[PDB]
């Protein structure tokens, strides 16, 4: 077959039923990320290749960077909450590997100062327990899998994409497999 379950995707042995139609993890510790976000623009090619009916969900994770990335988690949270994703991502991927000038939680609040989002804002929203709810729901859909690496993306609870079988000497031509396959397995 075409696409066939070991090579371009797995299938999960305990599938996790009530998950998201399209979810994706990351960490801004996680270098294949940085690629995945600014030169390889994944997440929105495969929007790009959905209906407007399959709903996408990206979650950051806590086992990369220690307490950093915990606080990272908990910015992503905030990020979600006042709708500011695209306004912050870049800048928190360069601010830890690039510059390497994020080594703290008010360095992390200086990336959403700088992007527009007024302090007290910020604040109000880092203490919110909506927030803390954002935060849980991140936790609990990386456990409901076992998450160990990023990035992972998960297509209806059910299938695991595996880029490693892909060819990566055309950079668009590797997304538009990855796309293509996330588009196949969400028709199944
Ligand atoms: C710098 N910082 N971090 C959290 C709260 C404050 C002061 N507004």
């Amino acid at each position: 077959a075409q696409y066939e379950d070991g090579k371009q995707y797995t299938t999960l042995e305990k599938p996790v039923a009530g998950a998201p139609q399209v979810l994706e993890f990351f960490s801004f510790f996680c270098p294949h990320c940085y690629q995945f976000e600014e030169v390889l623009h994944i997440s929105d090619n495969v929007k790009k290749k959905l209906p407007e009916g399959v709903k996408m969900t990206k979650y950051h994770v806590n086992f990369m960077g220690g307490d950093l990335g915990k606080d990272l988690t908990q910015a992503w949270a905030v990020a979600m909450a006042l709708g500011v994703e695209d306004k912050v991502t870049v800048p928190l991927f360069e601010g830890v590997q690039k510059t390497q000038t994020i080594r703290s939680a008010s360095d992390i609040r200086d990336v959403f100062i700088n992007a527009g989002i007024k302090g007290e804002e910020y604040d109000a929203a880092w203490n919110s327990f909506v927030v803390k709810s954002l935060v849980a729901q991140q936790e609990k859909a990386a456990a409901d899998v076992q998450l160990r690496g990023v990035p992972a993306m998960f297509v209806n609870g059910k299938y695991q994409l595996n880029p490693q079988g892909m060819d990566t000497s055309n950079m668009d031509v590797f997304v538009q497999q990855y796309a293509d396959t996330v588009k196949y397995l969400s028709e199944k």
